[PDB]
């Protein structure tokens, strides 16, 4: 198929990762300009994680409660000169600006969108992978104890858009974190209690992109002349655990390159949801929603 | 499952990528110490990729025929002061040693084993992904025009083991390349003609690891008391498009943590191959061979 889970090269972000230690708890931080970001439950005692009072924990801290260390590249112990709490994140101001700060922005990812993750333990990057923000605001990641503060991002040009800081593993095997405005994705809360999670959905726009990728690879058995309008598909999706389809220029590019209209694939999805009739698509017998229209454009067509 | 396709952080390898131009052909090179490695077909004009005489092309090159440029980090134009051909690769000697040269070795990767790929264009890293070397010595990569010289590697502690330099896409969707001794993986030639692709097979050790990943996540409906010896399974495997199983300490670790014997999962594979009978394993109805015993051990400790 030529489609793989492709992450951004992680070098620019590796040079920003630090270890943050507060008392007995230790995890990862992101060092940008004079600021280090990390999850606020690094303040919390390991025997108080269900019902922490983060406001009281904050009050009890000083600048000297925080130990910030960079082990990668040029090592350094960074002097914390200020501390603040924003939602589920701390902002630690340090006396040294990171000389390796890339051009960056902060942004929020939406369901169906993909981003790269740099998994870190004790301030050391250990691996990278890409995930899709699920419609229930979890990601299907690979995170163990000590991974919090691991960072997710996309890149536009030379600009890194940080969009995720890892916080938590849910009862199923999935994961969630905060955007860098400090709000948790999907109104989970960063406390060690059992929380209900929304039910997931198929990302319709991503299924469509994937079927275009099959067509680009010559696999078009599911294509028929029949069509389903976007309006009627979206009414259909609400009754069948799919997100509503919202067209983008990226999808339009796939339609023009293949001669297959979006509505034909929308009709195809309604049929394929009932069953693949034995046959498979790109080696799969189920619908796949982990590739975006941008991924198909980049990887198959170099756009 | 806690299972994703995870590649190594790429920073160390990003600092070693360069762009190598010869004539009107451009692609990527790997700059280690004073050597720049790149695919020899940089010397070949595009109209002649079908049957290149690399002996003659190399003869007609001079040091000045090659331009090597570093775009990432501190940009630099390196003087080529020697050029040599080793199998399907060129080894260019440049006047200055890469000051970012990591600790490294060269190895060859075996079928079933996973490695990370740094995909590059014009010497600029653009993506990273992980692959398993298939039994027919292809990889299911994502490569376009201009990606040759992209590099595959594993990392042991602080040592990078370079094992793959990208060369070509085959008629099906797959890709192959060279080891750093210059030999192509699996009987291919760096000539643009259609060539015989051998048949792929399932990587049984990887199916075994995946079944252990399932057990670890409480999905053990397929486990029975029945056993198939490694010997009997391997005779069966040659008949059914499976690699022969060879145990390792990594698989043994999974057998011990779960208490389920390798020979139980081999019996399971034989039944599962005929069909899952509407059942599911970690969200699939076909066997999965893309995750190694090592992946399962590390990601699901
Ligand atoms: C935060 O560093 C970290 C993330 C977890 C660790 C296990 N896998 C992860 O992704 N650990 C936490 O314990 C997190 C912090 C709460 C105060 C929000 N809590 C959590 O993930 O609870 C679920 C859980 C913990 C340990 C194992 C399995 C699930
Ligand atoms: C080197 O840049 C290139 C990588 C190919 C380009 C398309 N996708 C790839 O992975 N390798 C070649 O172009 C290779 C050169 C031979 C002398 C080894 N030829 C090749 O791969 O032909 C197949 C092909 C070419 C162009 C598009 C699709 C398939």
């Amino acid at each position: 198929s030529g489609l793989v889970k492709m992450s951004h090269p992680s070098g620019d972000v590796e040079a920003c990762m630090v270890q943050v230690t507060c008392g007995s708890m230790t995890l990862n931080g992101l060092w940008l300009d004079n600021t280090v970001w990390c999850p606020r439950h690094v303040m919390c005692p390991a025997d108080q994680l269900s019902d922490p009072n983060y406001d009281a924990l904050l009050i009890s801290m000083t600048n000297h409660s925080f130990s910030v260390q960079k082990h990668i590249g040029a090592p350094a112990n960074l002097r914390v000169v200020g501390h603040a709490m924003q939602g589920t994140l701390l902002k630690l101001t340090v006396d040294v600006a990171n000389p390796s700060t890339p051009a960056y922005t902060f942004t929020t990812v939406k369901p169906g969108a993909a981003f790269s993750v740099l998994a870190c333990y004790n301030g050391r990057p250990t691996g990278t992978f890409t995930v899709v923000m699920r419609p229930n605001y979890t990601i299907k990641g690979s995170f163990l104890c000590g991974s919090c503060g691991s960072v997710g991002y996309t890149k536009e040009g030379s600009v890194i858009n940080f969009c995720y800081m890892h916080q938590m593993e849910l009862a199923n095997g999935t994961h969630t974190g905060s955007a860098f405005d400090g709000t948790m994705y999907g109104a989970f809360m960063d406390k060690q209690v059992h929380q209900v999670q929304l039910t997931d959905k198929y990302c319709s726009v991503n299924v469509v992109a994937w079927l275009y990728a099959a067509i680009l690879n010559g696999c078009a058995w599911f294509v028929k002349p029949n069509r389903t309008s976007v309006v009627s598909f979206n009414e259909w999706a609400l009754a069948n655990q799919f997100t509503e389809f919202v067209g983008t220029q990226s999808v339009d590019m796939l339609a023009v390159k293949t001669g297959v209209a979006i509505e034909q694939l929308l009709y195809a999805i309604q049929q394929l949801y009932t069953g693949f009739q034995g046959k498979q698509i790109l080696g799969s017998t189920m619908l796949e929603d982990e590739f975006t229209p941008e991924d198909v454009n980049m990887q198959i067509m170099g756009v």
